[PDB]
């Protein structure tokens, strides 16, 4: 359980913040 | 000769009730061990504790990294740019990744037996001498060997 | 320290009771080999099959990786060479290895987290190693004593 | 033997279900 | 009393001429013991000897398959075909190598001591016993021991 | 075994003269324990100074490694990037990825067969770790009789 | 010397069987 | 500290032996 709840707000952190850099440029 | 006087010293001192004298001297004995082994073991347990959680944090935070970068990879590879344009971006950004994991290794750099050495090597932490406590685990375990015997 | 002189002694008295010193002593030594053995042998059927039971686990946990390796380059391989071309399911095969690699990962931590943390608690709330392998090594001293005596 | 009753099985097995989930699409 | 007698045997028995007496019956036990330990020896050599050759004569074997499928990659990816063409079959290969050599790993199945212990389980041939031999170099090793605290 | 018993009625001797029973003993095993620990000092010397002489080896080996990795990975950026396109310099990079994997393990294999056949030879030709092991459990029991004896 | 010994004729005889098995088609 | 003076030498170093090799061609 705490394993799901490690790892998918991790990848979906990842997400946003590759969005916000690419929109930064 | 000495014959005799062996029988003479063996009437005097060893009275011959030294049967029973040895199963209780043997059952309190045993105690004793168990109490000067309790705080080595504890002193044991928390040491193990204290370097299990270590590994078991850096374990998922290794995790949730690996996951971090699948997310920046398939939001870049998918949305902002195309395939073809970041393939060797992701073919680099794995092997950075492979040379940054090889760099933590470097840096941090009977079986149970030498896990307790190699932890009490890296604790330099007086009150627990694990040779110590190895010799009294096994005068522990001989003594309770011969009571099994002797209870029979 | 009465005690200590009392065996001391007692074991001399033995000592120079006995008759044929090199007959009785070796009759001695193979009853005595003899009885250690028979109680070993609990010991030893314990740990083997305590060793077997957590053995066959691993060797069918192995066996089940494989197969699902297997399933995943089946999967693949028709993908890439019977539905779509290979240049449409390039970024898919990488992202799908990636996944993998994170799922066995993820599965070895899991394995040890859990293992790790029942034994500490199990540790924490209380087949004995020690007695046996001390059992081992009487037995092998003994039957080592026994053989100099011999020849 | 046992291995390539394993492996092959296998195999064929995740064909079939890739073959099947892309028909469901 | 008591005292007086065990003096007296002192005096019988103990005849006090013990002292050089111990020391040349040490230093001949000593060789005594390793002329025992000799054969064990000789029995471990040869058994770790034949496995290991066994392990080397695997990994060249082991070097040899790799290298020769570089090779047939390379021909096909520059000579027979082009680098379209062969992208999957070379990832494809691939991923079949990394299953046999789990396959491999597979079929297969103090930390000289454990090595040695398994080796013993494994090969389970008769005429060399670990334990026995590891208590017989116990035991010579406190003989030396004690004999360098006596020549002094 | 007339020097057995000899040696059982000198122990006997030995505890039958104490005076001060439990304060000589103790100062005995004081003696016994600065003498043990005296003599231990030369071999945790020089296993100390040859796990140095070790660990520094791997240490350097493994930077070794990490840097030639860091060599390649750069001539590969720059070739990629900047002079070439990555159509062209798929297939190189594969193969040359190829290519340092196997060297690896080539060198991992080489080194193994040269130190086991060094090894072998040695021993077939002829800091000795069991005295020291032994002295380092003597010590210990005397230590834990010692505190045994305090209180 | 054993090293480049092992090496080397692997690559050539895989380069070799290769040829061969594309001719065979 | 080390660890940087490491790797970004041998990188730099890859990209000049790169740069001087693609010359030589
Ligand atoms: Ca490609």
């Amino acid at each position: 359980i705490r394993l799901i709840l490690t790892v998918v707000p991790g990848l979906l952190i990842g997400a946003a913040i590759s969005k916000n850099i690419a929109n930064f440029l």
